[PDB]
DNA sequence: CAATCGTAGGAGACTGGTCTCCCTGCAGAT
DNA sequence: ATCTGCAGGGTCTGGTCCAGACCTACGATTG
């Protein structure tokens, strides 16, 4: 009963669901780096692999990861960064012994009846709250939608149902 | 000691120099995948990790990797792929215990005096052949530039000089 | 630190200037 | 297969193509 869920973006997170119902969710580690004489955020490769090595999740545990489908109206930098975060997470998860399953956001949103929402990120946090009430405190802020995403991805993988 | 050189893109390659002088170079493993109704080539995560784990270079071996820097005039698909390749390789290298050092193409080309060449890819292959004569049979085709790049990036990190 | 808003953008090496560098993706011809 | 050439491009899930859905990065200003 082990499932991992990853929202790989910069504001994303990794969630881990244990057989006994317990869950953990961690903000994606990032660093500030110099690019074209400005500072940009980038996922912290060594920290992520350090995180994944310290999980009690056994090797072979399925990880569900949201696939990057950036909009054509998004800038080239957005396309590069979402590509880069996707690749860094995929390899980190495979190298750590996990079976990787990409999932489009329409898939898990459709499973939880969240498509076409007027406030998708607040609704994401509400759903994760109801599926994981012990993470309620860790979902209070609007900036926590990444923790919720990761949690809903894992819930999707586990087969959980909203009441 | 040991030096790794990686050209990270789809036509790219990984080179490995031993302290004893013997060199190895392998084409980047890739797979065909469906994207938006067409086939696209994509680096093969599990093969890369499988490859890295089979190397004899010890942990802490420095891995020089070519820094992604797509042209602003390149398409957004190009921006995403180079980002993805770059992220998949970095994480793979870190997970295998290597110390990753990103190098701009201008740095290794200037070292070997290859800047502002009208046939850069031919030139790379000729220099790699001079630097690694037993790799001559592996550099004879024009599509082999990636092998040569990887070899020249590694030759840069080892401090080898052209005659 | 937490939120909202608008747009979609190069980056890199040797007191700023100047010059450099790819890649993807798709079609064709042999 | 190898190469040359040229432009810079969404992608996804699901019910013979296509509808209708989905972000993200990167800076600003507000407190
Ligand atoms: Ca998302
Ligand atoms: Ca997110
Ligand atoms: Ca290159
Ligand atoms: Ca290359």
């Amino acid at each position: 009963g082990w499932v991992i869920g990853v929202d790989p973006d910069i504001g994303g997170a990794i969630a881990v669901l244990s057989p006994d119902g317990s869950s953990q969710v961690f903000d994606n580690p990032f660093v500030h780096i110099v690019v074209s004489e400005v500072i940009r955020k980038r996922l912290d490769t060594k920290s992520i692999i350090q995180l994944l090595r310290g999980l009690d999740a056994p090797p072979g545990t399925t990880a569900y990861i949201e696939k990057s489908s950036p909009f054509p109206t998004d800038g080239k930098q957005g396309w590069w960064s979402t590509g880069f975060s996707y690749g860094l997470w995929i390899a980190s998860l495979v190298a750590s012994g996990f079976s990787v399953v990409p999932i489009a956001s329409q898939t898990w949103k459709a499973y939880f009846g969240l498509m076409r929402s007027e406030t998708p990120k607040d609704d994401s946090r509400q759903a994760a709250s109801i599926l994981f009430p012990d993470k309620d405190q860790s979902l209070k802020l609007k900036k926590h939608h990444g923790r919720a995403e990761a949690l809903l991805l894992a819930a999707y993988g586990k087969g959980l149902v909203l009441p």
